[PDB]
């Protein structure tokens, strides 16, 4: 069913033990193993476990004051528990071997918060070169609490408290039942009363736990905080990574809106009321969740130092390209050369490379956390360690609220701002010379949407004796966006036999109005599909592509249930290890209609250079030295593509069974 | 009643060449010259009727792609349309010889948006080292539609549709008359329908064809997009003349201000409604010109993004100002030179000089652009060649709308805030060592409305028929403000014998209080007068001076028919030829009362240094190395503007016959 990969048994051994970190997340099992091992670990008396002794007696000074107590909300956007976080990272990065890197997390699991060591231990799996092919459980196993509406976690609550159901025939009019002794709770996107305005409408793709996980992954992949010399030759391309990520994540989001009659993402000021609320059904320890109402005053009081702080930091942007030949932080960098790139994805992320420094420090201001503070509409922390959260604190939760996408879309506005400077390609640049496209066909391209579980047994408390057996079986079930799987067919006649790399990219056809784009106003509104590369033969040749192998997205995660089933064969889902920060497959294509909604794929062909070989931090960089989003990473002159070996189809996005999500949560 | 120049044969040919694609602007004619010299022009095989290779190529690339199409509104402030107008004056200018360039024309004139062609056209002519001499027709005749209030052309179109008058008496009764076998509409300023405010007190100013021609002018001689290269040492001073323009105008619309009771230049702030609304009279066959309301929101969501650009580029100048001294767009600027005013100005304006550039490029955003798109309150445009227009959307209408004289005030503004740091003019540098001003005395001034036509042919429509003889005789009346001519004499006593340059300015006597101006706070409202280099003999002499001599204002332009009948006499026009982008005399003097309008004559008489011997973009450059309104150029102390070669006298301004132009366009 899903692409396997052949392990051994070492392997089993150690992939064993970080998932067991991962069980009952929010309470310690006094007879677990790790719990023992933690016991045992003398922190003081092991400078030895670590590569760096600057980042050991670093930890203990910190340690030997006191750390974000257990229960608190983590959040990487508050100065303190960052550095606390860091410092943990740290510990978990230089540890000698594994067995080093093991007894730190088992200590770290039962000594501090849950969420500031899920945070940095993730981090650290993924970075860590003897880590570097392991799996790890997906993010809302791991933090389901960020991933169930409030509705589903008290149902789920209530039947923990009851142990088990009073009868099956109220709790099924509940949308509560058993399968093989374990709950499943069904689970509806979240009404008006959450999305108080017509963002209602995309609920099921904002809430869904895939690409609000992808998220995550991708902030876990390289966080802000690090520097990237971790991947050498990348450091140079980070901030176009940068505008890469957000940009694609724009044009798929616009796509949704398209499909469900929506209209441009909407621009905002600080100096204004923000239109689109959100009201989250989540809740922390001490708070629920900040809401914002409609038509919320951004301007307030308790703002206006954060406002003055986010307008000049916008405005230094615009004031280097008035001034062309800009510079800020050691270096004169020229707006035409790629340096520049490079600068500016790093300047609106505020991240480490811009100060060319390995960690990011305690008094450099952010753009983007002072804009999250202010968008996310929470009062002011209580103290360091306790703030009140909103969906802008998390990258589990940002995706959620309809002004992460008004704060990206300004952010990728302005970056597109400087692109004006960038020279656009010529004839001869995108020219495959002696190479011709003369057809493109798909099969039907299908959307429907069909259940998903996960097991969100780590918001549930279990009793002493329970603990003893490491409990699961709360599965939350969900009606989840999808597609079936089409073929894409290439037809192409060149001169001569070449190694070519072959692109797909989706777009609009059609405006909210239903004026064609052109792509002068549109090369910005696609994002990719696939990249590969193909030995082209002399003549008339067929090239045929499947969506299940498109080079940029994944499987579904399985469940560790799953994943210790698979391991107890020797086998690992390839997806999980090979490609973690990579969307779903499911999201791929925007929701159709029955009708089948006009979209466009852009089909492109040039020759293949040998890029020799690097391990990079995500899959979208791909052994090329072309720019990422190439030949759409910049303005476009549309004479130029006419090419013969571009083609632009015009498809027709489907949709089957049910149009809404819950028809498929009702009872009888 | 005109000054006229011989002219001889090779010229008329040449003049009535030029001025025969003025004709019917609007269709074309299958049988006249300039029709058949474009079909016969190979544009493809004539690389050689060029200097230069680059521009002729780049003209190519774009005309194979295409232009806009004919009949839609041409602007030069949007960049796609900028740019295509910059390439069409790029061939009319490098044309090798007159007769490549008339084809080139012809060409143009045949296949192009005619608004476009007009545009680049004009600023051939005037440009062009062999056309420099040649005559052109008043703006109002070549763009009638820019200065014919919608009544009057619906007035016309129904004539024109109707072949005539029904009945002549019903005619009469709304102002159209026969005469000569011409139609002549008879023509009223526009009433508190069109600005619903005080500002329709000023309407006989700010619509007055004179005063519109004159900013089209002055942009045509000089446009921001280019270069200042072709008047060598000018360049060093191209800000300085930017200033001193603007400087000029509002102090002279300001002294109409003050005889028709209305005080300051109301200041405004992007961030709040702007109190005073607009509604033009004019259409683009397509869209009605923009209207803006009174107290009008300009920061509503789809001006945040200008408004934040607008907002930055004024910030970028305070710094400027207090840092005193830095580096800008290559330079190092230091406030306390010349070099600074020059960089001012070119700041401002975000001309080509700015950037030391031949032409202004397509990511070189404009203040002035912006600001004239947020004030005046048009959507967005529909796509690249489809805006929705609104008076500031061109040179012609700019001056109609309140909000224009407004935006410059801010701008000169900030200038005088620079000219703070200018160091003042001394006794020294003022004292006329052995000379005195004994005495002056003014002939009565006096000003009147008096009637005014022209050919408004160009907005009307004819056959086939009719074309084949090119047909005008439309004629638009229109009370005008005007003056009786006067004159200066002023007396002097001098010990020795030099060439002395007098200069004469009229400022302000009172505010709106009734209180003295204090020169301090005055010396930005003077407008100049006169300029002229006398030889002063020892003892005591008298200086005479007329009005119709005043270096600063020219004569009425002549329409073409009168044009064609002085040149079949071997004359042409003085002022249109040696003068066209000066200030009409009918508009020397602000509307008086029958009262008596309290103003002041300054007088002053320097040492003549004879210098530059040069080539002249605009007539305000006078051979003289002082800077333009020296002495008044900088803030004043008004303690050394006692010098016995300065003389300030109480004059006042006279009115006769009727007070308000509507009585005379009363019928019977
Ligand atoms: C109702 O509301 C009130 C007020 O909000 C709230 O009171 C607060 O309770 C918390 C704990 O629940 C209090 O915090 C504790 O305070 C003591 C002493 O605090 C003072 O002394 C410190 C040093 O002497 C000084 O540095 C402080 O600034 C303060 O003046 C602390 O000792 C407590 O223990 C720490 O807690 C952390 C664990 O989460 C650790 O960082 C720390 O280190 C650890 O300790 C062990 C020894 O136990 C050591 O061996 C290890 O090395 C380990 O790292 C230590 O355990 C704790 O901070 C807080 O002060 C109260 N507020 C006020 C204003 O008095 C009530 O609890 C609320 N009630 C309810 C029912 O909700
Ligand atoms: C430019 O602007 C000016 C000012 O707005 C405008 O002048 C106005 O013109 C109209 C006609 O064109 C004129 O009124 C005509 O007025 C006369 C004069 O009437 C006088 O005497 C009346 C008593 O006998 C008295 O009641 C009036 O108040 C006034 O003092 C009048 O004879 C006409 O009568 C009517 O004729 C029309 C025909 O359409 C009939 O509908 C109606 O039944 C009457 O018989 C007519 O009203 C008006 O007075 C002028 N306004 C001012 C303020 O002086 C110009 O016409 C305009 N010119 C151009 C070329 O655009």
């Amino acid at each position: 069913e899903f692409k396997t990969t052949p392990v051994d048994a070492a392997f089993v051994e150690k992939q064993k033990k970080i998932l067991s970190l991962f069980y009952n997340v929010n309470e310690i099992s006094y007879e677990a193993e790790y719990y023992k091992v933690a016991q045992d670990f003398n922190i003081e008396a092991s400078k030895d476990c670590y590569t760096n002794m600057k980042a050991y007696e670093n930890f203990m000074m910190m340690y030997k004051v006191g750390f974000l107590p257990k229960n608190l909300e983590f959040s990487i956007f508050y100065e303190k528990m960052r550095e606390e976080a860091i410092a943990l990272f740290k510990l978990f990065y230089y540890a000698k071997d594994f067995e080093c890197f093991y007894k730190t997390a088992c200590y770290a699991r039962v000594y501090m918060n849950q969420g500031m060591f899920l945070y940095a231990y993730y981090i650290a799996i993924i970075q860590r070169s003897d880590t570097a092919s392991f799996v790890l459980p997906a993010p809302y196993e791991a933090y389901p609490q960020y991933f169930v509406n409030m509705e589903v976690k008290n149902k789920m609550d209530y039947v923990k408290m009851m142990d088990g159901c009073l009868d099956e025939k109220i709790c099924y009019n509940y949308g509560i039942i058993k399968e093989n002794e374990q709950f499943v709770m069904y689970a509806n996107y979240s009404n008006s009363l959450t999305y108080p305005n017509n963002e209602d409408r995309i609920a099921y793709l904002t809430e869904d736990v895939g690409l609000n996980a992808y998220y995550y992954y991708f902030h876990s992949h390289l966080p802000f905080w690090w520097n990237s010399g971790k991947y050498g030759a990348f450091k140079e391309r980070r901030g176009e990574i940068y505008f890469f990520f957000y940009q694609q994540l724009l044009a798929r989001y616009y796509m949704e809106r398209l499909t469900n009659g929506l209209g441009k993402i909407p621009e905002f000021s600080w100096y204004s009321p923000l239109r689109t609320g959100y009201l989250p059904p989540f809740n922390s320890f001490y708070y629920p969740f900040a809401q914002r109402s409609n038509d919320y005053e951004l301007h307030t009081e308790k703002n206006y130092e954060e406002i003055r702080f986010l307008d000049i930091y916008e405005k230094t942007f615009f004031q280097y390209l008035q001034q062309g030949h800009f510079k800020a932080f050691d270096k004169k960098i020229d707006l035409h050369s790629s340096k520049a790139v490079n600068f500016v994805g790093n300047y609106w992320q505020t991240n480490a490379d811009l100060f060319e420094e390995d960690f990011l420090q305690f008094y450099q201001r952010s753009y983007e956390v002072n804009a999250r503070r202010v968008l996310g509409a929470a009062p002011k922390p209580f103290n360091q360690y306790t703030f009140i959260p909103s969906a802008l604190d998390f990258y589990q939760t940002s995706a959620r609220d309809p002004a992460f996408y008004q704060l990206y879309k300004r952010i990728v506005q302005y970056i597109i701002e400087f692109k004006q400077y960038q020279v656009p390609y010529t004839q001869e640049a995108l020219h495959f010379v002696g190479l011709k496209i003369s057809d493109v066909k798909v099969d039907k391209m299908v959307t429907f949407f069909d259940h998903f579980d996960f097991d969100a047994f780590n918001t549930v408390y279990f009793s002493k004796e329970e603990l003893k057996s490491s409990p699961h079986g709360y599965k939350v079930r969900q009606p989840r966006l999808n597609h079936k799987p089409f073929t894409v067919t290439i037809d192409i006649k060149s001169d001569v036999a070449t190694n070519a790399v072959v692109k797909m990219f989706l777009g609009p056809k059609y405006d909210e109005n239903g004026f064609p784009f052109s792509l002068e106003d549109n090369w910005m509104n696609f994002y990719e599909l696939d990249w590969f590369v193909q030995k082209v033969n002399p003549g008339q040749s067929q090239i045929t592509r499947s969506s299940t192998d498109f080079a940029f997205f994944k499987e579904d995660s399985l469940p560790m249930a799953e994943i210790y089933k698979l391991l107890d064969q020797g086998k690992i889902p390839t997806d999980m290890f090979n490609s973690s920060d990579t969307m779903p497959s499911r999201l791929m294509l925007p929701k159709g209609t029955y009708d089948g909604f006009p979209f466009q794929l852009f089909v492109f062909v040039y020759p293949y250079e040998p890029t020799p070989k690097e391990s990079e931090p995500f899959k979208a960089v791909v052994p090329d030295n072309k720019p990422f989003g190439y030949p759409f990473d910049r303005p476009v002159l549309p004479q130029y593509f006419k090419q013969p070996n571009m083609f632009f189809k015009k498809v027709l996005v489907y949709h089957e069974g049910e149009l809404f999500p819950y028809l498929f949560n009702i009872p009888h």
